[PDB]
């Protein structure tokens, strides 16, 4: 019941995804090395791996069909409020239920509790982070299903700031309507049992995680001596 047209969406955001993914985490080498003892003895390492990711989230969002038609001002906005989510979610990829942390290859890129509190982050914020990890990672969702979340989740029409929100909107229907039928035709059951309306809701937890997030950045930034610790990137994208 697919059309050419979903199938080439499906084409498109997947390739766009494994242009902008390294399933080898081979640039994990390039960033500041991680110290685990330690206070914030993380946020140098973390910090670049946060800036690298909003760099491919960019480069994927970009390739989103019919994100280009967007104007300049409504793309600085999507990006800027979906960055983090987008993040999170693309994070789920290399997250484990084993151990409860995100696994990056080596013992030495990985990634747990202890070294995103380590970061500057309390548990308040990483405790709702890691169950949505693992609520995601239940889903079992298809790649196919997981590239089109993250697009969704890129063009959200409601983004505060949002000007053509009417096309912001004929573009993630569009999408949306995909990852509809994908569900009905693609994915067998019991798995496929509710599971658009289950996928929608974590885009509403990711607005809560973004809510928590970018409240407990700002007092993260507060001191200089932190935010002289970010990457450019980082400083302008989640405000100054
Ligand atoms: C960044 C990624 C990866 C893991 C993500 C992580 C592990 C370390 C801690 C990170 C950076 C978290 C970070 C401390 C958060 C944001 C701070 O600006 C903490 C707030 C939780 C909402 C978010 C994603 C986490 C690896 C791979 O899946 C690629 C992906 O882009």
């Amino acid at each position: 019941k697919l059309s050419e047209e979903q199938q080439h969406i499906i084409a498109i955001l997947l390739d766009a995804h494994h242009k902008t993914y390294d399933p080898t985490y081979a640039d994990f080498r390039d960033f500041r090395p991680p110290v685990r003892m330690s206070p914030l003895s993380m946020l140098p390492h973390l910090a670049d791996l946060v800036s690298y990711s909003i760099q491919k989230v960019i480069g994927f969002a970009k390739m989103i069909p019919g994100f280009r038609d967007l104007t300049s001002d409504d793309q600085i906005v999507l990006l800027k409020s979906s960055a983090i989510e987008v993040i999170m979610l693309r994070s789920n990829q290399s997250f484990t239920m084993d151990d409860m942390s995100w696994d990056c290859g080596s013992q030495d890129y990985k990634y747990d509790v202890t070294d995103v509190s380590k970061a500057g982050h309390t548990l308040e914020l990483i405790e709702p982070l890691i169950k949505f990890q693992v609520g995601l990672k239940k889903l079992n969702l298809h790649e196919e299903e997981h590239v089109l979340l993250m697009a969704i989740c890129i063009v959200s029409p409601d983004r505060p700031g949002v000007q053509d929100a009417k096309l912001v909107e004929a573009i993630q229907d569009r999408l949306s309507n995909t990852l509809q039928t994908y569900i009905r035709c693609r994915h067998p059951p019991p798995g496929s049992h509710q599971l658009y309306a289950k996928m929608i809701q974590k885009l509403a937890d990711l607005r809560s995680l973004n809510e928590e997030h970018s409240k407990q950045y700002r007092s993260l930034s507060f001191q200089p001596e932190n935010s002289m610790k970010l990457t450019p990137l980082v400083l302008e994208v989640f405000g100054n």
